[PDB]
């Protein structure tokens, strides 16, 4: 409220332990910071690099659990950009043109708090410029020194990704969110999910899926505490969808099965997989 301890161009709540310097045009974290934050939004800014250590300060924000850097023209963040801050739980990224992520971005030198980490529409326009993987160097991040333990929940939504990270799957133990959404995924055929007995979220939507074949309907089909969206992928309704179409009318694993329709071919383009029969599935 008015009058609580506040950095210049910020609007902070002492009762809500909660700092706001939004849509401002900063060029810098604010150095500042009341040590009572516990909610930080630095969105709309124009930060463009966030060094090592942009957080430290002394006596350190010990209480700062919910970081939101969104849409702030961030182009890197360095190694240790989050270091000395023991409470962090969410941090929010997305909407920013990361072409450098560090990968000790997380982790810093030498196990993270995070929980939560959002990471949605990172991919920077025309960045096929790089010669480096741009999923590569998200995954490379992700994995360092094994300090992202406590993940519970990963968005990576709308980052042109081609595949998904195998490796994530496997090395995030306490995952149970995962959100890649509006990706280019077309298959799902090298990826196991057999043994995800925390994963209680899987978002596909809005990918290039063309079909689930027997091997990974199986392996769903054996989870039983997972909700799988799927909407909006350009489906395919040969007689390879045949496998899926069986399964999807007796399963309960994927969310909004109403939804799902054909994309191809011609004859059954936009019709509702749930009602298709094994006549209509043909080669
Ligand atoms: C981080 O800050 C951004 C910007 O205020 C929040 O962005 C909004 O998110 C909702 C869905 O959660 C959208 O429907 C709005 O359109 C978003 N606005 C913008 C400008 O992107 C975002 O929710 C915040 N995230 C957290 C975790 O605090
Ligand atoms: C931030 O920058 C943009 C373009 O430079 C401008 O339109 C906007 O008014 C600025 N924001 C504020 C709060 O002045
Ligand atoms: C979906 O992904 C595309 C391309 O990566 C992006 O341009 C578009 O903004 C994304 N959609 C949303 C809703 O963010
Ligand atoms: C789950 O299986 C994969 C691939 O077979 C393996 O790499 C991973 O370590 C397993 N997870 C755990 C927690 O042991
Ligand atoms: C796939 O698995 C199901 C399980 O009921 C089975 O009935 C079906 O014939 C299998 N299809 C294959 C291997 O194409």
């Amino acid at each position: 409220e008015t009058g609580d301890q506040c950095p210049a161009l910020c609007e902070c709540s002492e009762a809500a332990r909660t700092v706001k310097c939004v849509n401002r045009n900063l060029t810098e974290v604010p150095t500042d910071l009341p040590a009572y934050v516990r909610n930080l939004f630095l969105t709309g800014n124009q930060l463009a690099v966030l060094p090592a250590g942009a957080f430290a300060r002394r006596p350190p924000l010990a209480e700062l659990a919910a970081l939101n850097l969104s849409g702030s023209r961030l182009d890197e963040v360095r190694a240790g950009a989050f270091e000395h801050l023991p409470s962090l739980r969410q941090l929010d990224l997305s909407h920013n043109p990361l072409a450098d992520l560090s990968p000790f971005a997380f982790s810093g030198s030498n196990p993270s708090p995070l929980v939560e980490l959002i990471l949605n529409h990172i991919v920077p326009p025309e960045d096929e410029r790089q010669n480096r993987s741009f999923e590569g160097m998200v995954v490379a991040a992700l994995l360092a020194g094994r300090a992202l333990q406590g993940l519970r929940r990963l968005e990576l939504a709308s980052n042109h990704f081609l595949y998904l990270p195998r490796d994530v799957l496997a090395q995030l133990p306490s995952l149970r969110h995962l959100d890649l959404s509006n990706n280019s995924l077309v298959s799902l055929t090298y990826v196991s999910f057999r043994n995800l007995t925390h994963l209680e979220s899987l978002h596909l939507e809005d990918n290039a899926l063309k079909v689930l074949h027997n091997g990974t309907l199986a392996e769903l089909q054996g989870l039983p505490h997972i909700r799988v969206f799927l909407d909006n992928n350009p489906w395919v309704c040969d007689c390879h969808m045949a496998d899926m179409v069986t399964w999807l009318k007796e399963t309960e694993v994927v969310q909004g099965k109403d939804r799902l329709t054909c994309a191809y071919p011609e004859k059954m383009r936009n019709r509702v997989l749930l009602e298709l029969n094994s006549a209509d599935l043909d080669c």
